[PDB]
């Protein structure tokens, strides 16, 4: 057989979050997503308390009509409800949304690595479920992905001897001694994750290069 | 009739129009009419609505930025190439249209000095790709024309030298401080959003009345 070319070093980190109508057991639907694409050089080749975002970034932030009610807890946490999303004329997760995500990713040099906090439990399998419901199961087979919880635990352990919270808020406070702005909004969470990842970016890129998984290996949450 | 989506819009470029400039950066921020008409029920500056769609992209211009452009925007052709940015291409044109198609029509692009800068340069970039018709479904308004019209209708007739309608000048007159960010396309779009949230009902009436089809904007150059 002809073997896969090793992807080599990740050229684009896409910091990624979605918010949903509820918890995975509910078979939730997407209400919000944010992608923030950073070139490797912005982390390999960059003093304030919280480092600023790189000047050169690509960002996409969209609200989505979920087509079912949000749980009360989900609405209180995210400040979104199905009724308000409908008052803002939001459209459901559709072929046009999938086209827009791929067009955005195609502006970035490959290989692409999606980086999401609790990506494996939440954002990655929900995105795969949304794409599977459109019959677009292969849409992101080109991409790599990392759960930043997995990455940051392995960095912490590697930079530790023999339990701390690994909530996005918790890690951020340990590093920076303040809460992140606009928490539990997709863009707020992506900006907080970027800030955490600019802490020891060389160590993070080494880990991402070694452990990035083809997105196609992520099974949909439901279906 | 009533615009359903206001898309606050800014591009940055390699230089001023006489230089036949190329896009280096663009930001679109789509707000539903109701976000301006009926904001949630004060701070010195109104907050942005919770429900927004946002797109912010850097573009490889294919030529050098002027020293003044680089200084004002903090971008250069060398830095954009270091970050592996792609030129203004069919994929970008498709991305912009797919973003607008998330929004209910009618669409109104709102850009500060849009008639001299952002609109004609956007039409120039689309025309050089052979995509002259791509965004002619949209309407557009130059916020300078809008704010001037509102101010004329809310002041005695002007005499002697006129005030600056720079983005910074308008922001400072209203809010008594500089915008948070004066160096990025996204910063300029958020500052314009804040300015347009000052008298949003009077602004929407004017927009509803005076919005132009984007297809009537001639390219900055051929
Ligand atoms: C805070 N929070 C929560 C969350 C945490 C605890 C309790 C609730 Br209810 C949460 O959901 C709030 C709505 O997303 N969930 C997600 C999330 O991606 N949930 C998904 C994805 N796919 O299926 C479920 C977040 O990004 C987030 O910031
Ligand atoms: C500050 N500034 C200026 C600007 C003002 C004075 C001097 C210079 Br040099 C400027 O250009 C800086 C690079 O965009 N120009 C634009 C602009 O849209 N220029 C375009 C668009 N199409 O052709 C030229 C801005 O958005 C902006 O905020
Ligand atoms: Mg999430
Ligand atoms: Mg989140
Ligand atoms: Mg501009
Ligand atoms: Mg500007």
């Amino acid at each position: 057989g002809s073997q896969a070319l090793p992807p080599g070093p990740m050229q684009t980190l896409i910091f990624f979050d979605m918010e949903a109508t509820g918890l995975p057991f509910s078979q939730p639907k997407v209400t919000e997503l944010c992608l923030l694409a950073v070139h490797r050089c912005a982390l390999e080749s960059p003093p304030p308390t919280v480092p600023p975002p790189p000047r050169v970034v690509d960002k996409l932030s969209l609200c989505v009509a979920p087509g079912k009610a949000c749980s009360p807890a989900a609405s209180e946490i995210t400040g979104l409800s199905t009724a308000v999303l409908a008052a803002h004329g939001r459209q459901c997760f559709d072929d046009n949304l999938a086209n827009l995500l791929l067009a955005f990713l195609r502006r970035q040099p490959q290989p692409w690595c999606l980086v999401a906090h609790n990506g494996d439990r939440y954002d990655f399998p929900l995105l795969q479920a949304e794409l599977a419901m459109l019959g677009l199961t292969s849409a992101l087979d080109g991409a790599f992905c990392v759960d930043s919880i997995t990455a940051l635990k392995a960095l912490e352990r590697a930079s530790s001897p023999s339990r701390k919270s690994y909530s996005l808020g918790s890690i951020y406070t340990r590093l920076y001694g303040q809460s992140p702005p606009d928490s539990h909004t997709a863009e707020g969470d992506v900006l907080a994750l970027l800030s955490i990842c600019q802490w020891r970016p060389q160590a993070l890129l080494r880990w991402v290069d070694a452990h990035a998984r083809p997105f196609g290996t992520i099974r949909p949450m439901y279906g």
